[PDB]
């Protein structure tokens, strides 16, 4: 059994900036899904190998986890806010797709996504 290789934090050929919405992003958006109670599983990519899950990337054929963004942030590695959240709703929609209502890791993405959308609710305005 193999996992891919993780998504890339890092491409010289990717245009990136820094704003105001992605400094959020990493300082509050970020920060606290964190260190909930609930991150640990989403901290890195789904390790199908360790976990018994072979059938795992060929349902997640676009794989994204918090450890990845973090690092994109970290490194500036978005160009504007909306391919930040789309990370973080590809992120939930996987675990939502591979998994079935009320499992437990189902209940954990619903608890992190609840505080996103608070937290994206006052996204700042773009300065
Ligand atoms: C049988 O299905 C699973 O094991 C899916 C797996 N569940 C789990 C999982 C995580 C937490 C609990 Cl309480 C139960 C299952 C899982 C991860 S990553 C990871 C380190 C684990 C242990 N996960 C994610 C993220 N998306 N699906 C999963």
């Amino acid at each position: 059994s193999m996992n891919p290789p993780p998504p890339e934090t890092s491409n010289p050929n990717k245009p990136k900036r820094q704003t105001n919405q992605l400094q959020y992003l990493l300082r509050v958006v970020l920060k606290t899904l964190w260190k909930h109670q609930f991150a640990w599983p989403f901290q890195q990519p789904v390790d199908a190998v360790k976990l018994n899950l072979p059938d795992y990337y060929k349902i997640i054929k676009t794989p994204m986890d918090m450890g990845t963004i973090k690092k994109r942030l970290e490194n500036n590695y978005y160009w504007n806010a909306q391919e930040c959240i789309q990370d973080f709703n590809t992120m939930f929609t996987n675990c939502y797709i591979y998994n079935k209502p009320g499992d437990d890791i189902v209940l954990m993405a619903e608890a992190l996504e609840k505080l996103f959308l608070q937290k994206i609710n006052e996204l700042p305005t773009e300065e």
